[PDB]
């Protein structure tokens, strides 16, 4: 039965159990992993309202510093850029990246997106033809197991990741492994099928959506947003576009149970639905930088392309 | 059916036979490049064309000899794998050489039965091409798609106009959307006949999907031999990107006052929807890494063209 969000743990919600799955409201947790800081800031001033508790140790300076500036002076360079490419009322799912030569951090990259009258800073620390060369063997691939095949493989050549699987949904949403890349001595995911709670509802709707989220360590405590609430509505702040956000704890356990450190997964979306998902499993915490993690993100799109036309090639 | 090709005494080209041109099959190549062909099994230099010499720095007979696995030690074996025997001619295999003569070469390879076709470049060594797949992405109907993708290219590339050309169900053609330098002709909203882009052109358009002409008044180079030793026949060099242009296209080109000019099929449903057409006022060679990213934005417009239109229809 489909029921309406709780309010977060936060704001006095219940605790998340097996019986009431479906209702976590996953998408504003008020916290983001450890391997990346986060700041909010008002979309038409720039004042900085909201940042990570880790945020000066990626950023080099102290909170009451970082808060008491606008970014115009923090990001001279990019919050011209920020304004033109993310403009009022354009939608939440619309990303943009810059790279930021930062001095006590290094090369840092940047990814902004709009909600609302909020914008969302995230930064991570950031690092020949394999993606034209995979693009032109998709294409290529004589029908849809060889395609699915073959962007497995691909995915874990370029990740380097233990366990990569084209995770397809079924009409009644349980889903089946049906092709997969894996190391030595792991044992085979083929074939086998989950059942629909597995991936719960609201879940499935947020990665219509927003197509690529990990969990960069299974273990790593989440780091909360200060303050926790958005001072402009005293309300959650949205993070479902925020690959940062930290990953449900119902999902956490149930990686580390399977023995998975570092979890990653993009969308399959075909005619406005959730298809499926490349799903990567490694059994160490790893994080993937944000330039690799693009690479993936044009292959789910180039497969989402494919998909369509293996299976218009049957009727 | 086609001419002949004129090399081997076939009718020259009017606007009476345009349907009969055979495009795919010129014996030559564009002169901003170099052009190999050999044999699938030995790595044996069949063909090559005759400027050759300049871009590898070896005297003319040395390559007409030798073999791949001699000529390209660390990429022969690659080659054997990407492109086995039986691939379809559109599949490619690229890579880079740190090559003694020309500081870096680009290397595209394709294979058409028993022929494997190289070609080389020169080329060299950020978030753009993200960027604009979230800006398309974000588009929220056909024609702001279409704006987004004709000003993104133009970003990218500094090409003087960009079009979007759409072609209409018996193959008019018409440009939805324009991005240009200030002081140009607006072709903007204009319709165009279907033979100014023939039938065995938008065919081979539907299987190719990137052509250029790098410079509407170069000289094409020819292949030596013209016919393959194999077959004592033609190349097919419909898939190599150096094959040279169509005289009457080119034509069309220079009494445009167009000195350079690029396209990307967009296709949607197995059939061509529409052109990516992008023009210069001057000789310009876009180089190979900045034509993949052109590339990959034909895919993904091809992917939107389809959930936009789905979300009128
Ligand atoms: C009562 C709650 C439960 C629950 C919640 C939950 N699950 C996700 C997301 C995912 N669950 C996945 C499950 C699988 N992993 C596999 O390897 C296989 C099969 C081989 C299955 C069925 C997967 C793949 C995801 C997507 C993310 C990923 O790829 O790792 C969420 C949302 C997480 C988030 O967005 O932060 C939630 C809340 N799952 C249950 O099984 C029950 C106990
Ligand atoms: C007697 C045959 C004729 C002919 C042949 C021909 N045309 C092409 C390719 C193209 N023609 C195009 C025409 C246009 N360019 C524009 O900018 C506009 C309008 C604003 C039109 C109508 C285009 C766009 C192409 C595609 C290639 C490109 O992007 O440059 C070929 C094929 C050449 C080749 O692939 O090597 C041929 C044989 N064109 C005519 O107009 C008649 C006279």
């Amino acid at each position: 039965d489909p029921l309406p969000f709780f309010p977060p743990l936060y704001l006095g919600g219940p605790e998340i159990t097996t019986e009431n799955c479906e209702r976590e409201p996953i998408h504003i947790p008020g916290s983001i992993q450890p391997h990346g800081a986060l700041l909010t800031a008002d979309g038409h001033s720039g004042e900085v309202l909201q940042m990570s508790l880790n945020a000066a140790t990626f950023l080099g300076q102290e909170p009451t510093v970082l808060r008491g500036q606008t970014l115009a002076a923090l990001l001279p360079e990019q919050w011209p850029a920020l304004q033109a490419a993310l403009p009022p009322g354009c939608p939440d799912a619309l990303q943009y990246r810059a790279t930021l030569d930062w001095p006590a951090a290094g090369h840092l990259s940047l990814t902004v997106h709009r909600v609302g009258e909020l914008l969302i800073l995230e930064f991570e620390p950031t690092e020949p033809h394999a993606l034209r060369n995979a693009m032109f063997a998709l294409e290529s691939a004589p029908n849809l197991r060889a395609l699915a095949e073959v962007a497995t493989q691909t995915v874990r050549e370029l990740t380097g990741f233990d366990r990569v699987m084209l995770y397809k949904f079924a009409p009644d949403a349980t889903g089946e492994v049906i092709a997969e890349a894996r190391r030595e001595g792991l044992h085979a995911f083929l074939g086998h099928r989950f059942p629909a709670s597995d991936i719960p509802a609201q879940a499935r709707a947020l990665y219509t959506r927003h197509l690529l989220r990990l969990t960069a360590d299974t273990r790593a405590a989440a780091v909360p947003l200060d303050p926790v609430l958005n001072p402009q509505t005293n309300a959650p702040t949205p993070l479902g576009g925020a690959v940062l956000r930290a990953t449900s704890p119902m999902h956490m356990q149930y990686l580390r149970n399977m023995g998975v450190g570092s979890s990653l997964s993009v969308s399959v979306v075909v005619g406005g639905q959730l298809w499926g998902l490349i799903a990567c499993h490694h059994q160490t915490p790893y994080v993937l930088p944000p330039d690799l993690r693009t690479t993936l993100e044009y292959l789910g799109r180039l497969l989402s392309l494919q998909v369509q036309v293996k299976e218009a090639l049957e009727h």
